[PDB]
């Protein structure tokens, strides 16, 4: 089956311009569910999630349709509130239509999501939520139910600043009765592009972006016209591209806001990077200085590029430690990296990367999104081949990954 | 030598008056070196940690004074920017003063803080802010020097969002010239209070209490007038104290806003708690509901309030699970939970606490300030009479905690 | 594509007779490469992994014959010291030809084992042994090469009492010139197995089972006749089954030294355990008590039966704690299990289980090939039906599950 | 108050003896109480913990004498089966006199142990044999009791091989009824020490040292002559002080079986060891090579030498990883190892050791016994001067280390 094949390669040279973020656009499709009229969405990446959360919009009945980037909702007809086990376990993103559809009809039956390849992921804190604005929860067969008389908004804390409970309960929240006060809310960017849409279609939501979210509750909706964010992910994968070929690389259709911490640790490590209004400049070392990394909640270091820094880290002058806070299991890929001649020891959520001289090409697998895109960087600093299967976790997530290291000067090729 | 002996208490009810925070007044005590003049601080209470770092003051050479509860700083003329090693090894918080002599003086030698009970604690992230506003950082036989022609305003990331390094690059930022910004800096109350403070002698800081911290230098500062902010871990203890005695306390002069997740922790564990601009009524539930807590950086549950509320999950109606992220070895008072009849389980940095139906008196140690607090709280519900040793861990952060539980109908004394 | 059905069954009732150890015959198997001559194996289990190992012996150029649970091996005549990626991907348990090659040729070129379902697992303590013995190692392109003039025996230390290390180093040892010593070795009974094995073949293997193996090397080993031992955990999976469905089963052909942790918890939990020669009766309780489980190297409780012990727990009458010390990331069931209507928290290597009523039957994933015979054993008690996919977990190490739970009263089909 | 005074000293060189073992008299000593008559036990350490259990065989009424490394106790009139909270307290270790008492009068009210330096450690498993051997168990105001008409052999499992449960389970087991089998029993040398004193004495006790124990009961035991093997810990700790300043140390009166894992280490550490019938010979390699030590039961490495091993991977020529898997909190002294210059990061149960140039003199504090008598290695090659304070954690578990070091050549003084 399908293999992406990448060669030791030159410096990574010239301009590359970042699609619309995938994780803004997940709980902005879920959002436009809330909406009786018609969503605009611009700067939608053509990405496989995108149109797995379209397919789950339409099995509920909205009316959808992709084209060039714009995808546009009419939930102003939804017929049905269940989510199938099938969407759910092809992506657990599915999971975020839960708020809006137990806001707009009071009532949702969602399969619980199972097993992910970086970790056991509980949806605790969601429920927690909707129970506080008043549903009642109940399990039946693989599914929660989640139904009310009506949600009435109330002060709720998030015992982990969850990206996710925070989008499904502000969600949730924007048609209730009154007043939610989402507490230790998440400040990921993705969460203030969210609130920013739900604002556009009429909603009352301030302070996303900090640790507390208050949200006033409206009676209904109205189809809006939103611009996505950047993909802050792939721009740092770019970023850190360009560090570990001792490349130059300018970033297009970006915000520095959203890229701080990756920003920080790329110049900690020696890479010269030149911030700009809507693109950044990132200049390779000629040696890698090692450097710790930690992931944490924004505005810490993300945790989704945990991997593609460990794979720099591989070939760095000495020694770096990377702690893994957010999830449980996201070392999958160090066994992989280890293949390509990396030193790499593990210990409970440590990670201890002794820097080689440099990695060898060797048959490896993607174990999820962010650690096929690290092989790919591991590929192509790597003497000779480097053949890498399982893709489809690569491809789900990144627009023409192939075609965008082709046109800074990388040697990379998907071949069926 | 002296111990605290606790009887089986009656349900404790009435007011308690709060005191000053000992975590917001020593770092502004430390901030009183910057200024060329007079401080007043207001609200400073009477513990003996702030008589310690007063005595670091006058070994620098300021002018300082305490009388009820205020206490006056004159650092126009500091003579010397060496803090030896008896006095941090008495208190690690005279780790603060760094930043202010940095900032002063552009030189300072600080012995560096050795073994704490609650864990391995390190000042990287000090050193981390020190070295990007351009000082030069060296070890001489346990202290750290930091030394620069002149300090200048850089950008610098916090690889976790260090409370004490935070405080710490706020003072140095104070005086450097240009601008300084720290990223995922922490949002505690307390570097909020530090921030008005520094405010009010003529600095230039901004965003204090969110995940980025903005500080303008000025040339100089001027000696202020302050009021410092409640302690939000006494409220919260005798919050604690309200529910685990089934009781009716009204904490006075306390700023609910501080106190978020101890509320929404102590509701979800049943007890009606009331907030009012100036106080906050917990009346403990009949029946403790088990709840699960993971201690977090603000404004996330506070470590400082783990023990505390451990003690109260040991007489739950089930089993909750206590994370502690923030500090490795914040667990020492488990075994000694343990000789009181509670059933706890430790595995990494996670204690199961099967709920028993009673507590039974024991002869107990302080481990810490938090876990003695905690073991007072246990003396409140435990059958017979408990005897707790190495009471100063507790006289060192709590003011009069005999008098003010005894005002409340407890049965405890201090005995020499 | 397939599935396996299971429903709410009937409590499990007589006798299940257990297969050949798949964890003995798979080193066995790669044993019988040092022999020059042809080598017998009785009670073969027909398991894909056992002809997957077969097919690497083939690929080397051994004869290999399977029939009626009969495997021949005549290594007379091996041409080829190299195991390709494809096998070594396919089954991580071929990297076991490493140490008879090396011994019979002087040299041997192994494809890396990459990511596992269960966690990193480094095989650096197996080269530590062969560097021990006198052999060079070296990486090329994801092959590890270990290449000696002479293996010449020698005392090395096992930084952790590998299975594998022990079985690799054991068998390159066998044919050194000398004396080796394995110190802290695995003591698991499949050691014994082997060790067992090497000594009919002519080999002077002394302490297998106990903490420290010496090897007197021989010149030359030959073909012979071997009784593999029972499947202890398989074993231990139908005694489980007994235990959660309050059932009365007889395992046969068994040996209960090699059980002793797994019946010493059962009865802790509440089973009636009968122990004869050569088969155990298991009782299930009326009610399951709870247990805490601590997985660690024989004798200590077997990784190998976590998950289905976790299982079991899922509705005993409390909480357990299940600690996972042997493997990084063996949790993966855990988000399966919940989505049957389990209450499982984890952190870290613990994961605390909350009892529950009963579980429901739900769509589910095996994701190895423990935690897929655990889903089956939930799946006999979950109200209802439970659907199991990606069975070929299940289908690779265990025989005829459908077979035998059906022999013993239980509702189970394997659909196509 | 007292310090020990160590100053950058010249390479040991010479011999040392070894004194008897601590952690072998302590159990043995706590032995003579199952004995109607007068044991003499040769080569007791004159430790103040020996005279601590001494004063609590005591204080149950037993006849004690020491002098010359000789003790005798006569237990044939004890009185009173009750360990007080002061000796548990200044000893844990007192707790292994449970075993002895319960068996000798079916009757004991010990103390239960509370929070150590080294972790939070339960007697959980120790009262587990004691309930499988019939007695009833019930905890009274921080004392545990443990009573039953009588003791009845029965096979018993340990979830963790505890030396302590061992070793209290086997003294328990010796005068029971019939026969007990302790499965997943600790393996440590002084386990074998412990039986081979029991059985002089008339015990049947078989398996010592090996996964399983077998107590047949005998209805009387007789004092008998015993003596101690070696301090494993004490040769351990000059092993690696010769290693640590590149010195020559002959270590006399030692059993090279009991040192395998810490011999081991040190070879792959660099050093050249000459193991003889009663003695081993290290000499410290010019330049250490790091390694990663992983502490498990014995045989495998050591906690009671992880301290000292981590303290010359300070210096080592590269990264050493350090895990503790035996204990949750000892790493308390890394706090102190930085502040003499070390580069230590930790998080869970690792520590990543990034070798310096060399430590520097500093003011530390011993946290430990271990950890103390590893300041006092870093403080042999620490440039300038080392004070260690709180020095009673030292003086309790070695014999005159000062004198010892003193004679191989060292600069080391004990000041009051
Ligand atoms: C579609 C999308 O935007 N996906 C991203 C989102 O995931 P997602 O929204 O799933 O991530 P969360 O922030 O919820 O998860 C963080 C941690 O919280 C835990 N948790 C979460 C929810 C809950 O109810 N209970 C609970 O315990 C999870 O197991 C995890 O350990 O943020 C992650 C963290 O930056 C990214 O890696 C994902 O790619
Ligand atoms: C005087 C004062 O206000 N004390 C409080 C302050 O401590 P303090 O300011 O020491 O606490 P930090 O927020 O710095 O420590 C949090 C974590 O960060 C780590 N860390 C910190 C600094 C650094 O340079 N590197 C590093 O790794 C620490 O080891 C710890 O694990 O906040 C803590 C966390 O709410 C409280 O428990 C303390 O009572
Ligand atoms: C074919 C076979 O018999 N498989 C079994 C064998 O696996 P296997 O022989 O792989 O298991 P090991 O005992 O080697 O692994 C135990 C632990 O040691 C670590 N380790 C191992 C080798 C090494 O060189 N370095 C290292 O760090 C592993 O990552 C793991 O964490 O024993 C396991 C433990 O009972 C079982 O679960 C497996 O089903
Ligand atoms: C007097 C003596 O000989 N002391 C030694 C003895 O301690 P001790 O006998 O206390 O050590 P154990 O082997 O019992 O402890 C090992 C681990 O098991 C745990 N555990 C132990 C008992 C129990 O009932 N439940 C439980 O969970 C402990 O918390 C610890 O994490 O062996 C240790 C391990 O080599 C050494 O460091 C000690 O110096």
């Amino acid at each position: 089956m399908a293999k992406i094949i990448v060669k030791k390669s030159n410096p990574l040279k010239g301009s590359v311009k970042i699609d619309g973020a995938k994780n803004a656009v997940l709980p902005i499709i879920a959002a436009t569910l809330l909406a009786n009229g018609k969503s605009t969405l611009n700067g939608v990446p053509n990405l496989r999630d995108v149109h797995v959360i379209s397919d789950l919009l339409r099995h509920v009945g909205a009316e959808v349709e992709y084209k060039e980037n714009t995808l546009t909702v009419d939930a102003s007809n939804i017929k049905t509130c269940e989510a199938p086990y099938e969407l759910v376990r092809k992506m657990r993103a599915s999971f975020l239509v839960m708020g809006p559809l137990l806001a707009r009809f009071n009532s949702t039956k969602i399969s619980m999501p199972g097993g992910s390849a970086i970790g056991t992921r509980p949806i605790d804190l969601h429920l927690k939520g909707f129970k506080a604005l008043g549903a009642k929860i109940e399990m039946d067969h693989g599914f929660v139910e989640a139904a009310t008389e009506k949600l009435v908004g109330n002060k709720l804390y998030l015992d982990f600043p969850s990206v996710g409970a925070t989008e499904n309960i502000m969600m949730a929240a924007s048609l209730a009765e009154g007043t939610t006060i989402i507490e230790n809310a998440a400040e990921e960017p993705e969460i203030v592009d969210l609130a920013n849409f739900l604002n556009e279609m009429g909603a009352d939501v301030k302070g996303a972006g900090t640790n507390t979210i208050k949200i006033k509750g409206v009676k209904e909706l109205k189809g809006a016209e939103h611009n996505v964010i950047p993909d802050r992910i792939e721009a740092a994968t770019y970023m850190v591209a360009a560090a570990m070929t001792k490349g130059d690389i300018t970033v297009e259709n970006v915000l520095m806001e959203h890229l701080k911490p990756v920003v920080a640790k790329l110049r900690e490590a020696g890479c010269e990077i030149t911030e700009m209004d809507n693109s950044v400049r990132v200049v390779g070392p000629k040696v890698l200085k090692p450097i710790d990394i930690k992931t944490l909640p924004h505005p810490g270091f993300p945790t989704d590029v945990q991997a593609q820094f460990m794979a720099m880290l591989t070939v760095a002058n000495g020694t770096g430690v990377v702690i893994e806070t957010v999830f449980e299991n996201r070392f999958m890929h160090v066994a992989e990296f280890n293949r390509m001649g990396a030193n790499i020891k593990i210990d409970g959520r440590s990670a201890v990367v002794n820097g080689v001289d440099e990695l060898h090409g060797a048959a490896v697998n993607a174990t999820d999104l962010r650690a096929g895109a690290a092989l790919i960087l591991c590929g192509l600093i790597a003497e000779g081949e480097t053949q890498i299967g399982e893709i489809y976790h690569i491809q789900r997530g990144y627009v023409d990954i192939d075609k965008k290291i082709t046109a800074l000067g990388g040697q990379i090729e998907i071949v069926e």
